[PDB]
């Protein structure tokens, strides 16, 4: 009963975080084992920023020119090195609130649960997805670099994001935990554009079929549509594709609900074509995209 | 809008989470320091959750009738009572993970995190609101019963909230950490209609504040009003009335942004009588009335 943007309990990755401080830029990292992971811009004064050359920067820098800050234990770095964008400092003490964990890169339109900190303190927790364009939009305020993006399964912890910086539209942008870019972005302070974002088709279907099992059937119709043809309207409304194994991915979702997608197909491009007037969909007055099949599977199955 | 529900960091709220089980009725309990507290209905069996009486089942059981378990670690049960809605379990092992905390009881209008949890294990975690009608728009399944919701204060746990049942509309409603229901709800498994529900005023004045902070202030006008008469108004179109006490949480934002609350409130109350005309507020169409004063300043600053 209900559906909410619903994020993982954050107590795993809380016992993880810490503070970098390296002169007197600080930033977030994240402690697993004897490795404390952090974004490299870290290294950065206020002039390198604008224009950072890392190898040279970092080449410049010894162990003890890094503070990390454990609540307030301060951790020994004894080893330094860079995986393209994120740094790794070796500390001499491993975490002992370590959990299982995998570091993995998601795709466009997955979703993951965000931990916000600033000064190495967690400060909320909250849902987001991967744009198309491969920003995010988030909730960060000045001090929130390296708070970290994650799934939990059973009680391995996958780490898929590290949050570097806000473009200037507002939305974010950042790495893997290999320190690869999500969408075309560097890490320096300079203004940069995303391209032209578009709407994640099969997670809106996602979210109708979580309306309708919460009992709102109201922006359903009796025309039916055949893939293509619906491709051909999504596409012109920005909406992303909707593939052969997306169908298949809703395919729970269609059971539970006895309505077929390409059914749903024909409500959505009617909603595109005709708008909500004025109407509401699970209190929302714009088509939300955000909530994956599975993300409307955990919370409406039965 | 660049703003959204945010809820507070879950993990001093996890390590206290537990299951409590009665036969085969099984629900989650809060375990701090020595004590497991969790809905008394977790004593009914399915005949008795219907029509329970709740004081003969109680002086039937006994501790040994109580299984609590912390994962598969069982917690034996040395003593149990039973306050207005809520058992408390005295157990023979104080938690280590206690945070500091507190009980609280909530106005209408307040936000909280529910942790929500499924036989003692911890799922997912999401802030709501306390309407005005007593119910919460949660999202929870069977299991569900005895999750907590809380608000995270300088290390201190503020509990506001344990998960009792659902509504025919498919809401939500609890009682407070005293086993208090909020609202005029009971615990037996009876259809209750949640009463007609009503806008949160306080929080809309919130939702303003924060979106003249953010620029976007086309809707401030040249009026003012008295206390008294906007809230005569705002009750016309379904409004909450707003207290001395919502007055004083909207001091922060007030002289943030150097707008009188009674200022913003006749800007509001044009924006009732007249509605948008096409326009929008922070990039909605819709009024937000789930974000509380403090919910602005912890986003916005
Ligand atoms: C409003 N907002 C939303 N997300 C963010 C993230 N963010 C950030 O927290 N900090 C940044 N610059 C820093 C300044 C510092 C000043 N001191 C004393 N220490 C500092 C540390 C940092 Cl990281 N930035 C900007 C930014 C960060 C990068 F990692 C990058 F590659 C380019 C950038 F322009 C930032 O966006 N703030
Ligand atoms: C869909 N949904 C949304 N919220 C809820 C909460 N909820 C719940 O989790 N369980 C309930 N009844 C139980 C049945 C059991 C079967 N076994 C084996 N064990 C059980 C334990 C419980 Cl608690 N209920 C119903 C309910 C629970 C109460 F505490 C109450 F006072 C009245 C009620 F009608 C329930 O709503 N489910």
């Amino acid at each position: 009963s209900g559906f909410r943007k619903m994020a993982f309990p954050s107590g795993k990755v809380e016992g993880c975080m810490v503070q970098v401080t390296c002169g007197t830029t600080t930033l977030n990292g994240l402690w697993l084992d004897d490795v404390v992971y952090c974004p490299r811009h870290v290294i950065c004064t206020s002039e390198d920023m604008l224009n950072p050359n890392y190898e040279d920067l970092l080449i410049r820098k010894s162990n003890h020119n890094f503070l990390v800050q454990a609540g307030n234990v301060q951790l020994r770095v004894i080893g330094h090195s860079m995986q393209n964008c994120v740094l790794k400092l070796k500390v001499d003490t491993a975490n002992p609130k370590t959990p299982k964990y995998k570091f993995v890169r998601i795709q466009p339109g997955q979703t993951f649960s965000v931990l916000a900190c600033y000064n190495g303190s967690p400060s909320g927790v909250y849902q987001c997805a991967m744009r198309p364009n491969f920003t995010i939009k988030g909730s960060f305020l000045n001090g929130s670099c390296g708070s970290v993006g994650f799934n939990i399964d059973y009680d391995c912890v996958s780490f898929c994001y590290m949050h570097h910086m806000v473009l200037p539209t507002g939305v974010h942008a950042g790495t893997d935990l290999e320190g690869n870019f999500y969408g075309p972005f560097v890490d320096r302070q300079t203004a940069q554009a995303a391209g032209t974002d578009t709407t994640i088709t099969v997670n809106v279907l996602a979210w109708l079929y979580a309306a309708v099992i919460n009992g709102d059937r109201w922006f359903l119709n009796r025309f039916t549509t055949t893939l293509n043809d619906f491709n051909l309207v999504a596409m012109k409304y920005n909406y992303e594709p909707l593939t052969q194994d997306h169908v298949d991915i809703l395919g729970p979702l269609s059971a539970q609900t006895g309505i077929a997608v390409l059914d749903m197909c024909a409500s959505l491009k009617e909603l595109l074509q005709n708008g909500m007037n004025g109407r509401t969909i699970l209190g929302s007055a714009l088509l939300e995209d955000e909530f994956t099949p599975f993300d409307v599977v955990r919370q409406c199955s039965g």
